[PDB]
């Protein structure tokens, strides 16, 4: 489903926060004070899901620097996501993971996120669990990316991060980000005069 | 909708090709024999667009060497999609792009798609009202050879895409179709992959630490 | 659509007036101030079409001394109207086109006024053929009720005379409370609705 | 309704033709074999639509000549048009007018083209009430040999029509089929057409600076 | 369908008066002061109701002296009923017809009184097809000065009325609101009618015997 | 309702023929042998409706020589029907009144020819309340010998109805089924019917005006 | 329909009362009063239902000490009734019949009861058929003073009904309604009753 | 329900017959060959009941010897029917009832006769809420040889039922099928009954006058 | 019916207390002051059904000793019941049963309850027939002093309970409303619980390990 300009579906689930385990989780509190990096993984202790994990944890300074709270969610309960942030990395656990594990036990952020798999007496072809989806949310709540990928393709912090910097480069000065822009690259002033201008230089 | 793992949603329109007005055009030409990224952006004639579109006119070359098509598509009639080719790109032009450019006049495959902008209503008596415009947000869509969907990426308007990340995924598809590995985190070719198994991912998070 | 008797139907979108892109065009501005000619063309960077809006913007003249706004529309976006009359018209461009060209990109203003093409059909929804406008135009009076209306399939380009005598019509019916006749022309012999009047205007073509 | 492109639709109603009534007039005769140019009127005995009639009347040889056929219509009974054709012109009367003159008495032709005045309400009973009168506008339609409406044109009630605007519209459709050339803004027989191509639509433009 | 004991159905039309082109014309002008005689015919310009207009024109005296308004109605416009009533007579026309003849130009008014011959069907493409002609049967009824419909008759197409029986009809109401009175079968102005009770029969029916 | 043109609806109920109680009688019978006259009437034992049935059997000589049976009909039971052709007219009653009266027990005929009076309701527990009388009107019907309406006329309770309005509508309908000719306002019969045709009318208009 | 402890329903019809027709006669009359026995029957100047008549006119006297009123009804007229008792019962008639004979000429209140005899079947368009007569069975209730339904009984055509039953049945509700005693099968007015509660039950089936 | 005229409603449930529970049993078993008096009754183990059956108990020859099979009827079980049965009748029992009692376990039969006392209704939280008890009121059903109800009674709780009335109704049933005479008035076996028909009323009639 | 954690449905009907036929029993009379141990049985005069309702008469005292009133419960009538109390047991009677014995003479406990056997399925004539008997499966409900349904158990018919489980589950659930602890797998009363967390639950099974 397209969220893009809309905002970020509400939610209040259990979570595994700094480890622990903790009622009532929203993305609320972030409304107005932070940037949300939301992203969705199909299973606890699984195989690509726990490096994302892991990953996002060691990259976890650099979403701070930007004003950015990272967190992730699956369908399994908040027990399994506990039990596998006590379980060490070498045995393919997820160790350190302490920004927010979100526990969508009833589906329903995925479904409301429109990246729950499988198609729905009631029968079920295949499994209803999240693909590996990725929403970036401003500070007003608002859906700016998305992107979702299969579950054997991981995905990649430095897309996140660029992403990032060009959603607050626009947000910052008004200027658009042309294709590949990265930060100390430079932008384009959304007119006539700025593309002409633009792509001139580029020639 | 949700597209990832299903079918890309068949087409037909009408396309730039090789600057060129062709009829016809579809993705079926490619199943058993390319991938397929294809992006959708919302006007001909604005400003990060060309520099989308040139971009993957510049990287084609990637592409082909990975057996992808790169396709185009707007909202926009086949014709404005024709002078916008035969505009200098000093200009805002996108001249020289030479993959095909499909023009969704009727908005049916940016709504397949699910990247088709705005709102529909019906008033009291004033049938089909719009809040906002019809027009496709940045798009982008990883299509193996059987025609299913493997990635899909969509951005708000001011924010460009990037090409970097649309090779890696393609090359993290072609690296698990050929060998069963799964690509973790950040994963680029040549570097380390997994065998998916309880040993695979232990043996994969060992060599990390 | 049946829209003779009725209101014009509102709108408001963005337009390249003036050769600029202006937001938020609307007939409203029109109401109690001047008649409008609003014409429907299928695509930009076309045929039929610059030729239309060519001679609609060499004709504007005839228009504004008849208090008569013209106003084209077609589905393409107010980028690509703003493309096309910054090209050159030795070049199939409409470069000096200066009237409002408004951008129906949601298709909803064709739709409104019965001039969209296509088929719609569920099965997701299929559409056969092109939803772009038909050559459709509007005569709309002063308090924004149609009067007349004319659509044309792809090839056959309109005629700026035919506008301009329906437009004459209307406003002779108006002041004198005439009706026009066959044929009839500004300056022409008109007819008293009435059954005295429409036998002495015949009596007339059988006395000359 | 918007019938560009379509076809015209089916009728089989009493006229009266060549000043007498007969029935089961349809225009699926001239399917393969002539264009049409029908047209619709609201009232018999009134004062525009006698104009409109005889005019056609007298320039009926125009639209043989491009082998069209002249059909008009009203809502009114096959007896009311065979009295009007009964009728001197000098007292209002359409006498000498010899193409069909279609009787829609059941208004369904009118409301199948699209031309049908009035507004049709229900009532908190179930009646049926309407507003104004469900009469026939100005309504005029080119249909091809095919059965397909390439030009249609809907006046006010006190606007008539013209029949140079017919003719022109009926020859640059005839030009389009015989050539394929598409015909600009204006044209009349005998001027330039326009190739449908960008060079064609560049050369038609380019000439027209210096002309 | 059934208006007996009901009120007549409102209208409000275009209309021939006098041989002049009148609108709003409404039988409501009536209420409290007159009958009415609302009669149907289906075509201007045709045979048996040239004859029956006529014939009407013909006896609107004895209907006046009953304080009875004569209305006439087709589904033709009110222009072809101006033509007609200029037309004379040795040609088919109904000149010198000078009490309304109403133009019931969108059938609502012949629905309403349930004369309105031929058949409606709506196709599934959403147009409604009709078999036969909506015009108006040989369709007459009297509404009495409370705009209550006390008689009503229709005939098929070749038909003609009567119009005796019409005088015969008002007279028989008008014995009754006066009288309290019952007619009985065959019975004019002058005859002998009934009261409607046990003996008032018996006795109306032993007198018929001699 | 309107039945002029369609088949008067079928039936088959009790009836009084002859004074004898008779079941299963329809107007199937007369199909393509008679002309039938069809008269309902509120309630037995009444008051007009004994003068209208007495005057039917008086006239019987009439409708017989012009192939028309007439049957009466109310929504009493046949036993009523049968008391009241034993009871003497002089009393009341309807005796030798000898055509056959059918029994509308169930109020279906009456409903199916639109004569039924009364309102029906359906009430606040889904009840089913009738304003007024489910009784039948003073309805009367012309159907031809193909069972097809021709002709029909309601009268309030209190207005007896004429047979002599009935054998003029039997000779009208007889005589355009003979000739093919029309009958004009007020004919009867040997008078001058009408041609239908622009001529006939003009011609038997013109005799009437010097007349 | 089961109508047993419910109110019996309300109606108000054309009667014969005393021979005399009278208009808006009702039940109502006698709520908090009298009992009622309303019985119905299928058709005036038949076989059975005369007898049936006659015999609840002889047995008057015996509901009138009881409290009962005593209600006839078919859907025949009134009219038909008035013919019916004005007819000597040598001849079939039902001279002297006294008590009210109420018309339900709308069948309402037959239906209302459950004794309509006939079948209807509706179609779409909603034409009504019916299978069979729409008159009344042989129908027969005790209301008691509150309007309240305590008995009932319906025969087919040619079983007439007995008095000495309607009586008995008037007996032991009123027995019961004084003395907070059951009756027990075949139980007659001065015969023993019951009390009831276990006791009372195998104390009165100990003495038989 | 009204079922006169109609078949007595199928079923088939577990019975106590002569003391003895069985299963299957149904009124089919009588059809062509005897008739069935079928009565229902509210509860076992209470007060007018044991009465109604003993008493059918003790009749039970007079129904053999016409034909006739008793049958009893309750919701109750057919064990709490086989307790009673072996209840002693000084104690409130039915001992030597040996007809079959029927268990109408399920409701469906005292439904389907239409003496099923209490209302059910269903709620907007969809539940199905119950007015009164689901319980039979003292229902009785006289079924001829055909299985077509002929003759129903029902009486409130408290008014126990007579065995005279069944006896007579069910001679009247059987002249009437024997000798095609309608039984009148208070008539019982060996009295005069009546030919329907007019001679036939007329004559009865006229011998209760004179004597 | 999913009934655990949600009130357990009201009702008021006849029941048997202490022998005794009362009206209006209801669980409302329990709420804020005893816990609920609630049982259906399919028939009285059966035979695992006296067998539970007996064993539960001889346990009462467990129950009175837990705060807890034991009711039972069958869709036969309160008659049925109190003669069921008054034959002695070895008779297969339930002679001493004192607690409430509720009568479903309506069957909408034990639908509500979820514990009515049987299929109920709509005729075409919009009747309505049975699969089966509808008679209560063998239920049982542990409701909390705030009606809250807690524990539910239902056995086929020839599958008698288990008073012992009766009184664990009671047990349990008091254990947890007094202190908080969970009770593990087989507990009994005076075992150890656990406490609901993480460290609970591995010193729990840190205990057993070693036992
Ligand atoms: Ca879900
Ligand atoms: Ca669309
Ligand atoms: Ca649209
Ligand atoms: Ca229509
Ligand atoms: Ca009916
Ligand atoms: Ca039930
Ligand atoms: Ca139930």
């Amino acid at each position: 489903m397209l969220l893009i300009g809309k905002p970020a579906p509400h939610f209040s689930a259990n979570a595994v926060v700094n480890g622990t385990i903790v009622p009532d989780f929203s993305l609320d509190q972030f409304k107005g004070k932070k940037y949300v990096i939301l992203f969705f993984y199909p299973k606890d202790f699984t195989f690509v899901c726990p490096t994302e994990l892991i990953g996002f944890q060691e990259a976890l300074g650099e979403f701070d620097k930007r004003d950015v709270a990272v967190v992730g969610c699956s369908t399994d309960s908040e027990f399994s996501h506990w039990a596998w942030v006590n379980t060490p990395r070498d045995q393919g656990g997820i160790q350190g993971v302490s920004y927010p594990i979100v526990s969508d036990i009833n589906k329903t952020i995925s479904a409301d996120y429109g990246v729950l798999a499988g198609d729905e007496n009631v029968e079920v072809n295949g499994e209803l669990i999240a693909y590996r989806g990725l929403f970036l949310i401003d500070k007003d709540g608002i859906v700016r990316h998305q992107l979702i990928n299969d579950f054997p393709l991981g995905r990649s912090i430095d897309e996140a991060i660029r992403v990032v910097d060009a959603l607050q480069h626009f947000e910052l000065y008004g200027e658009v980000c042309p294709l590949g822009w990265h930060k100390g690259e430079a932008a384009m002033t959304p007119s006539h005069e700025g593309v002409a201008s633009y792509l001139s230089k580029l020639e």
